[PDB]
């Protein structure tokens, strides 16, 4: 079983995207800057704008995350925290298997 993405977890609560766990040795896992908890409240492609996510049905926002091995995908994070404030994390995608 392969997966041409960032190796995240996703789980929808409350319109929310929500990282459940990552894949063991995907790019999001060796990255550090993702962990259980994070809200992904936007989605970008290289270049281009960071498409809001939230209330979308989850496998519309798995679809903007997934991608070629080598490109570069755009999440905007938003940490766990009632009064939690954005940024943006960029990974690479890659081949991996599951
Ligand atoms: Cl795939
Ligand atoms: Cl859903």
């Amino acid at each position: 079983l392969s997966l041409e993405g960032i190796g995240a977890v996703l789980q929808m609560t409350d319109d929310y995207t929500i990282i459940r766990s990552l894949v063991a040795g995907g790019p999001a896992a060796l990255s550090k800057q993702l962990g259980e908890g994070d809200r992904i409240i936007g989605v970008g492609q290289e270049g281009e704008d960071v498409v809001d996510v939230v209330g979308w049905r989850l496998d519309d926002v798995v679809q903007l995350i997934k991608g070629p091995k080598g490109s570069k995908v755009k999440l905007l994070v938003l940490p766990e925290g009632k009064d939690a404030k954005s940024h943006v994390v960029t990974i690479v995608r890659d081949k991996i298997r599951l």
